[PDB]
């Protein structure tokens, strides 16, 4: 596994999470359902603690864009880049993007939300890149793996 540059962490345990907009590709419900699938997926193999917001700034602003939108990385259209999320801190630091030119789909037909949530999610937590692997860098019975559960337990611990 890898984490980020300068080893940055969340200092609490207790973070939030707001769901900012929704893709045209699903229900809320649905999206609701994979991105809080996504994080107990980090919530169960840790202290972590999630609650979400629908005001205000949340810790963990979770949204869908196209193209340019607000930051460095703009998205590149259908394929490539399915989503971006950045490590602990404030303000973008710790918040997920999503490429709204990737079909998000509740199964594996297009880019399933849930799969690729739970690995911008590790970015949120401050976990890059594995050499190995849900934070290997490519969208392909799902387990986080041993790879991944010494990632984020070499930074919060277990339960
Ligand atoms: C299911 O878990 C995912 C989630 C997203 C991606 S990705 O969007 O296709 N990935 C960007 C990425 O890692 N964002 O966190 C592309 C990439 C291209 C070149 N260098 C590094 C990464 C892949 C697997
Ligand atoms: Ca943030
Ligand atoms: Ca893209
Ligand atoms: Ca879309
Ligand atoms: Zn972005
Ligand atoms: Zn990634």
């Amino acid at each position: 596994f890898r984490t980020f540059p300068g080893i940055p962490k969340w200092r609490k345990t207790h973070l939030t999470y707001r769901i900012v907009n929704y893709t045209p590709d699903l229900p809320k419900d649905a999206v609701d359902s994979a991105v809080e699938k996504a994080l107990k997926v980090w919530e169960e193999v840790t202290p972590l603690t999630f609650s979400r917001l629908y005001e205000g700034e949340a810790d963990i602003m979770i949204s869908f864009a196209v193209r340019e939108h607000g930051d460095f990385y703009p998205f590149d259209g259908p394929g490539n880049v399915l989503a971006h999320a950045y490590a602990p801190g404030p303000g973008i630091n710790g918040d997920a993007h999503f490429d709204d030119d990737e079909q998000w789909t509740k199964d594996t037909t297009g880019t399933n939300l849930f799969l690729v949530a739970a690995h911008e999610i590790g970015h949120s937590l401050g976990l890059f890149h594995s050499a190995n692997a849900l934070m290997y860098p490519l969208y392909h019975r799902f387990r986080l793996s041993q790879d991944d559960i010494n990632g984020i337990q070499s930074l919060y611990g277990p339960p």
